[PDB]
């Protein structure tokens, strides 16, 4: 639904992220667990992490964070043509994990916040606008996909 130029802005940031997938990954997750602790319960496995440092220190978490961004990155470089990629994600989050759409709104926030913190000079209004939109297209697609699975 985005213009060619918005894609480029999106992808232009994405390239910075990609220079430190793991580091972004951790800030991203950690912010989420921090701004909305409830999301933390969906992780049977990270739920025992009581502090920031402890989160910062977890190999597992960090690993998990590369996984999330890898997948996310894969969709974004499809510039809207991402059915293939999107489908498998929706099935499990809908089926296995049960992540409500609100939860996606939360991670979406966490994303934009980390990028803005790390990449100011590359993350202005238009570029921040472009990323938002991108995150909305993904979330929209995901939601339809959820219903079709009989989730929401
Ligand atoms: C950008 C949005 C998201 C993307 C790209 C994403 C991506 C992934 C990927 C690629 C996996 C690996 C295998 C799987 O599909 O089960 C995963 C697993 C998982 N995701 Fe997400 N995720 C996102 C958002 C979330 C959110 C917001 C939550 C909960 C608040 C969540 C909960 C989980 C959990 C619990 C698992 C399995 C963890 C494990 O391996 O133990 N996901 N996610």
């Amino acid at each position: 639904v985005l213009s060619e130029g918005e894609w480029q802005l999106v992808l232009h940031v994405w390239a910075k992220v990609e220079a430190d997938v793991a580091g972004h990954g951790q800030d991203i997750l950690i912010r989420l667990f921090k701004s909305h602790p409830e999301t933390l319960e969906k992780f049977d496995r990270f739920k025992h992490l009581k502090t920031e440092a402890e989160m910062k220190a977890s190999e597992d978490l960090k690993k998990h964070g590369v996984t999330v961004l890898t997948a996310l990155g894969a969709i974004l470089k499809k510039k809207g043509h991402h059915e293939a990629e999107l489908k498998p994600l929706a099935q499990s989050h809908a089926t296995k994990h049960k992540i409500p759409i609100k939860y996606l709104e939360f991670i979406s926030e966490a994303i934009i916040h980390v990028l803005h913190s790390r990449h100011p000079g590359d993350f202005g209004a238009d570029a921040q606008g472009a990323m938002n939109k991108a995150l909305e297209l993904f979330r929209k697609d995901i939601a339809a996909k959820y219903k079709e699975l009989g989730y929401q």
